[PDB]
């Protein structure tokens, strides 16, 4: 089980990048909306009662959701910085620069897909079905690259 | 009453800048240490039971203390970004870029003194003794500037 | 009474975010346009004769309005950095990095709404009607978040 | 098993922060030095034959080690940006901004301790002994904070 | 022979800027697509067997292609940072800040044309036909500038 | 006489901002196009033979025109950084950070109008007709501000 | 006459760089200390009654002195950003990014010497004795460079 | 032949990093000092008469030396940004962001060693003795890495 928490409905586009990946691997997950600032009790309640092995927090601006989620559990918390101002430099450092003792796994700005893959790599350590799918997923990717090469090769001759 | 909360004992130097100002104006205040990440329940407990009209939160790195304090009260929360990495650019945006609805008054990096003055200006709206002291404080400052001018004037002639 | 001063008519969009909030709380306020550079005497005149307990200064670029307003009064001065160039990094530091003795409460870039809320939180210390409205305002916000959660919950099942 | 790889012996100080944490939890680990640029075959060889469930890559400058390690395994790869120039802004984005499909869990600059904790949180999903230790570790941390509060409380009275 | 390698088909626009220059000088070249992260074996294979005297690597984000290409050959490797996020500041430092011993010639962001010219200047050291064309190319450029001057001169009179 | 030099015809929009100001003050000026990189001999020739008391150089990217112009004369050289990449941060520092001995007066990015005004303020020191016009120009500006205030005043009542 | 105004006695080191240059050219000047924030009436008074043809304002942090000085006169105002925080990026943009109509000539951070030279180049337009000295000053500089070349030439042979 | 040009004697430390590399490969080279701003005629004269196949320009601040050198020759010009202010961000973009047609090969800040290696890789295309030495140089480097690994391996057991 993977729990995806959006600090705002504005993070839906990035959150769906994650969901579409999780749906392709056939894994269980939940998608929630909860503000660390506006509804601290909803976040707390979602986290403390979740059965998720991995949390994916998605927020922009002075993104404090990832940090708040991590302070409520010892499960791995992945943060996805969303660019809503200053081209994502706010949400990036606001979530990556956590203090000693309470870490947060940070991925690139708007990288919901990489957040889902990271979460699957963590689960794959216990679920061999997921590990196998990860290897196949990489193969699929090499193949798209070969196809790009083949196509471009026919371009400027 | 003014409540000063440090996210870490590393913020003491900046926190004392604030205290020394509050001591010169003869006003009531409290100085506490509480981590938004490590001890969310201590922060919550300090804020929800404080009698302070103004909160001064001082933290560095991915400073989330100011934000967490503001989400627990409707009283004015002043944040003081502390430079512990990336010359304070982290704690700055992490506290200033709050989301709509839950604001935080931000002052310059390591500006504990300006945080105390801002807090006094807020109290002065209800305490005429403080308002008077603020005006006198400004006069004192102009005088130090005149003295600098007088001194420099005698320098390169 | 709250006094909103725009350094330019270009700041109207951000200034209206503030006004709409003040109108919802039913509080007195004034909206003015005055340049710190082009009309220093109008700014001076507006500030020195205002009956406002809180000043909200809104300017972009090398925003010096907040600083100039604060140097003319001991009342709390809230600055709203407007992004007109360099994605608001100019107006941000130009108003937040004030020197010791003359502080300015800074909120996020284009955050006129947060500027109005901050101003109300200050007034609420003396006006219980405003304090009550602030608490209700927060409740309203939690409710919009719950509604977002409920809606998103029905999305990917 | 956790595999720590340093791109340079210059990363030892940060690498030891990690080791000291792993030693306190009594977990198996390896510490290696391998350059992604100078010895790509050593990195490849270390990764492809490691029995580690989690990789911790530590490099500075145009840090490409984390990325190269992640491209060689599907196991979680944690990157620790080291500040050797431009106050760590190079190694930060160079490792965090990975492309879709090949993610890297990034922690703060020089945060070797947070890298080890993150790795343990991942292992804890399969090792209950580690999960228990994580909870105890957090308790220990709250206690240091309470002690800081108690101490500071006796300071300005 | 010059070998142009794109880390992604998204770099085609910038890659064509290079090709169009190489086509005007009548020199041999190859255009390939290969990901340093997704297909490390294709990159390795392309580089180790290329007969190119100069390599032009074009990638965005945490661009690691230039670095990986340079670690596989002693031939000059020119990197072209592509702006796909953070206005190209990622790919810039990620390729320019190489470590001692394995250098990479970096040109401006999206400067595929300057990458091709740089490559020709290198070849010109051995091919006098190219050296001559470079001098003629510069003359052509001065002429476009004179024409701009002549045109603008007739503008505001 | 004022000499405006554009490093590229791409700087025309910003250059016209300057011209329109100079035309309103009725002063003599020249508008030229010359590249510091592509046509160093045209720049040299224009500068060494100009009768201008003030030079206005307008260039973007790694703007070296201002610097090159200043190294060819002892007359005041005003630089106007043009944002063509990295939101003007390149051309800004590339022209402002001159080395001791050869200064360049720098104005804001794309501020051709401020460049013309600065040039007129310099000429006004010798031409009383220009000095008078500068004072009138400022009056005109205060008046536009008063009109903005009057208009906005009628807005939210 | 040239008027140098320091916003703080902390700017003395940079201010002396300017004075030493002015003393070598044998020109009249004044050195003053006046805060735009703390003593707006002293700044106003100094500027409105100065007989200076050129003003050199030196301030750090959210440097507003240059802007305030320029709003009080039509004489050329040169700003010298002082690095007291964020390596001078605050004072730089805070003074360079002036709004249309009220320009400020900006030189590099801590470049008091370049500020004095710029001021002399302006005066030289009316004082031929200064113009001559500027040309001689440049000759002296070329000579120090030749001497560096001669010395280095004997170094690695 | 390789020509190293320093814009200032302040660049000696970085320039020697280059020389020491060139001395180890036993190749011909010259070390000169010439300012693009202060002595444009010395730079011009050095470049136009040099027999060097590769130019290495080393300058800090608003580094314009690399650009000026490249505008005087069609030979490859390598720039080494020197950090003398703003941690090298000035000299970096000032030399890397060249305009179309006149490229400059840029290496990391203070990377004189990488500048020399890049220059040798260019010469190696015509000198097989240098090509061979480059391959040996890389072997030597792998060996230092293996030695670091061996040493660290014995450290925490």
């Amino acid at each position: 089980m993977i729990c995806i928490i959006m600090g705002s409905e504005s993070d839906l586009k990035i959150a769906e990048k994650a969901v579409n990946i999780l749906k392709e691997f056939g894994v269980e997950f939940e998608v929630r909306v909860a503000s660390a600032h506006r509804t601290p009790e909803l976040v707390e309640e979602i986290v403390k009662n979740s059965k998720a092995d991995v949390f994916i927090a998605i927020a922009g601006l002075a993104a404090h959701l990832p940090g708040v989620v991590a302070s409520l559990t010892t499960k791995p918390v992945i943060a996805v910085p969303v660019d809503a101002k200053l081209d994502g430099l706010d949400a990036l450092l606001s979530s990556v620069q956590m203090p000693p003792g309470i870490p947060v796994a940070t991925v690139g700005i708007d990288r919901g897909e990489n957040a889902a893959i990271l979460a699957l790599e963590i689960l794959a350590l216990k679920d061999e079905n997921i590990a196998k799918k990860l290897i196949e997923y990489r193969e699929k990717m090499k193949k798209k690259v070969y196809a790009s090469d083949e196509k471009v090769k026919e371009m400027f001759k």
